[PDB]
RNA sequence: UUAAGUUAUUAAGGGCGCACGGUGGAUGCCUUGGCACUAGAAGCCGAUGAAGGACGUUACUAACGACGAUAUGCUUUGGGG
């Protein structure tokens, strides 16, 4: 993905962001209710969201390099 | 059967020697933090938030980094294995 995340159509990114945020919410919710036992997913979901915002920022800058 | 002389026999204490304590840094070490030389800057920012912080962020959490809700980091170019 993280290459062709840049190939996504700027609404797949938007829906992808909120799907990933619901996934992170469920993970944090079941870490507390103590049944997770694979705690490394939390970190990588965070970084995915980071990935997804970064490219969605830079489209914006290139969207105003022309205008 | 008398006059006389004398010593230990506790070492409570004293000096010597012995042997384990407490103590803390004499020896060696350190070189993590500066005296000074050379060179480079440029003294150094921002009304694009400038100037030190406060709260936070790790799967687990107690001070500095990141700076930061994209948070114990994100993308990209080049090194590197």
């Amino acid at each position: 993905k993280a290459k062709e995340i840049r190939d996504l159509t700027t609404s797949e990114i938007e829906e992808q962001i909120k799907s990933s945020k619901e996934e992170l919410f469920n993970l944090r919710f079941q870490l507390a209710t103590g049944q997770l036992e694979e705690t490394a997913r939390i970190r990588t979901v965070r970084k995915t969201i980071a990935r997804l915002k970064t490219v969605a920022r830079e489209r914006e800058i290139e969207q105003s390099k022309a205008n």
